[PDB]
């Protein structure tokens, strides 16, 4: 009786309040600096969060209560604030969130630009490189980075090679977990690469990791670094430069096989074209889409890769089911 | 054993990959115009909808088909679509999404600024108020609407008002439920004005319902239209005038009283700022946080409602929990 109206109303409702208003807090906190102070085992003070970002003390305050009002942080004591329990989950809910409709927001925008001159919508309309690569890293913490990890620590390497590396917070991890290895981090990228030869530098790996700059292109002719590597890594990589570079592609796919120590493989995770099955169709389907029409670059089926692989050397391929919806690992042993 | 990994994955992901699949395709979709064509009663040829649209048939075709394989629309025959079963309830959900991450995107990307500087900042970052309406829309087709029309048409009034009423669907919805009944809709807007004052003509009820171009301020001076109504209605309006003309707001309550026919009620919907409870709490401190913080316009508790409806005369009050977080409706009794 008009109690109906609500119970009806809040189960068609669902979690959907709770995750758009938990990722467009995420999003603001993260664009202000905020977010990477905030941790379920600590305090944020807000005296020096607030110097050390250069924001007013009370504008920030009025932020982290508006949070707390929200129960995603705790207020500990007088200027001090903690996240709350399942802060990191939450975070990776809005990791999704923040992909589709912040980091591929030119996309939804500009659609009828791309529909009727790709050329100059392509280049007219480009992502925020920045939130795609926190969005990227909040959907891999829980979907596709563990898996990832604990391949490359369980097959106890000497030298892991990773294309496309960034920041290299996978080979230091990886590096802190095999006590004697080396890591290569590959990243073309002048701001990437200058952000990784620090942070390995205050993991004292600064020895046993180099931070190359070169395009994974150039791995097509300058093979020399990928040498005796028992694990090279690339993630989310490889279809960038397909269709239009298949040709140097299929060519730093058999370097690496080369390459490789005995018994090395080599680990792609990468996304697959539209899958039909229910868990993963919905957000496979934003993904091929986004990919397919608004970059022009070529996602490849399971056959395909496999496909792939073979033609380059690897003697047998093993693909891997990732909880990251049309993310797949293959692991192409040499 | 690595299907571990998998399973902790998709527990830790939950709803999220499909909600923001849902949430782009969707706004994608109806800034296209595409979206208004979707239903689950019936189907979407595209010939026609790309020429109504002009867009490219091919295009538009790529785009249905992506959005089928996501499972949200049914291709039934060759070049024509009908919308999933559920349709409507993906679509409400996708309403906060698109209204914390689209609709309020100038707040997330640029909080720097409104912190630092405000006036500058709040005519600098606009909110674009084709979102705004689309999203609230879909947010109140299950959260907030229906209880409204409900309480409307029980009453079985002879006239009803609508302050805020954009293109009168509530109105038109309630004078097709009580055979004999008038109605005002009252809008400030020029374009709003004139879509509603077309959807009327196109129900036939160009006679039973005017549609009058003034503000809500003006019923402060000008109480004439409010004459002998059964119910007057205002949803998510009142709060926009204050607290920078609370004495002008106090005087159209005042007159709402007055003008109210014998056993007559204002019916009130808005948001309530702050919310502990569990349910309601985190997307009750979004609604806030964007009022109270961004927009300076001030969210009123029940308790203080109830006290502003009693100064202006009201005799009793009644406060009805919406399933929308925070979303409260006060029926106000003359
Ligand atoms: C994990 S995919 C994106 C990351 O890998 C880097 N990257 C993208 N494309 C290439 C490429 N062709 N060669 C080397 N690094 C790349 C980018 O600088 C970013 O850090
Ligand atoms: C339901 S809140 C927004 C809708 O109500 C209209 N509206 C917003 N503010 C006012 C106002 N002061 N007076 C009259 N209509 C308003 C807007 O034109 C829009 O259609
Ligand atoms: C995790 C990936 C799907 C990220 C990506 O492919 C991109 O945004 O470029
Ligand atoms: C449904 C309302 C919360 C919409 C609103 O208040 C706004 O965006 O201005
Ligand atoms: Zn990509
Ligand atoms: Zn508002």
């Amino acid at each position: 009786i008009a109690a109906q109206h609500l119970a009806d109303g809040i189960a068609a409702s669902g979690p959907a309040p709770d995750l758009a208003a938990a990722a467009a807090f995420l999003e603001m906190g993260d664009r202000l600096g905020v977010v990477a102070h905030l941790d379920p085992d600590r305090t944020l003070e807000t005296a020096e969060v607030a110097a050390a970002l250069d924001l007013p003390e009370p504008a920030l305050v009025r932020y982290l209560d508006a949070v707390e009002s929200a129960g995603l942080v705790i207020r500990e004591g007088e200027g001090r604030y903690r996240a709350c329990p399942d802060f990191d989950t939450i975070r990776h809910q809005a990791g999704y969130i923040s992909w589709t409709m912040n980091a591929n927001r030119p996309f939804i925008e500009n659609a009828r630009d791309f529909f009727t001159d790709w050329d100059k919508a392509a280049r007219t309309h480009v992502r925020d490189y920045r939130e795609v690569a926190v969005s990227s890293q909040w959907m891999g913490s829980h979907a596709f980075y563990p898996t990832a990890l604990a391949t490359i620590i369980d097959a106890a390497p000497r030298k892991v090679v990773d294309l496309g590396a960034g920041t290299c917070r996978l080979l230091i991890e990886v590096l802190g977990a095999v006590p004697g290895s080396t890591g290569v981090g590959l990243d073309f990228a002048a701001d990437a690469c200058r952000a990784a030869e620090q942070a390995v530098a205050q993991a004292g790996m600064t020895d046993r990791l180099t931070v190359v700059e070169r395009t994974i292109q150039s791995v097509a002719t300058d093979p020399g670094v990928l040498e005796g590597a028992d694990v090279i890594h690339a993630g989310f990589v490889f279809h960038d430069m397909l269709p239009e570079e298949e040709d140097v592609c299929d060519q730093v796919l058999a370097n690496c096989r080369e390459s490789l120590a005995p018994g090395g493989f080599l680990a792609i995770t990468d996304a697959v074209p539209y899958l039909r099955n229910d868990r993963e169709r919905r957000f496979s389907a934003a993904v091929s889409y986004y990919h397919g029409e608004f970059m022009r670059r070529r996602l490849q089926s399971e056959e395909e890769w496999v496909e792939r692989l073979r033609g380059a050397g690897f003697s047998d391929v093993r693909a891997l089911t990732l909880a990251f919806p049309t993310g797949r690992l293959f692991l192409a042993h040499r």
